[PDB]
């Protein structure tokens, strides 16, 4: 009675990958614009009372 | 080994301005119609029981 255990298994079968990754986040949190020099400068523009 | 602190950096990028202003609530607060006259009359006009 040849069973399975007289045949011999080969390559299992890859099935699946799993990588892991965190939802990254930093697009929709934050406002971004390139800058083309090494410092960027943001510019504050108030108005003011005549008491500043 | 030329670091770039050797560099000097020009003009800083700017990058965006900032202004602070309110949602400005006055025209859908309250209702307008423009006055031709130094002076503005609005009627009252009333319907009244026999007892005012």
């Amino acid at each position: 009675s040849t069973t399975t255990n007289s045949n011999s298994i080969g390559r299992p079968n890859l099935v699946a990958l799993t990588r892991a990754t965190t939802k990254l986040i930093y697009s929709d949190i934050v406002a971004t614009q390139r800058t083309n020099q090494p410092v960027a400068a943001f510019y504050g523009i108030k108005y003011l009372n005549p008491d500043n």
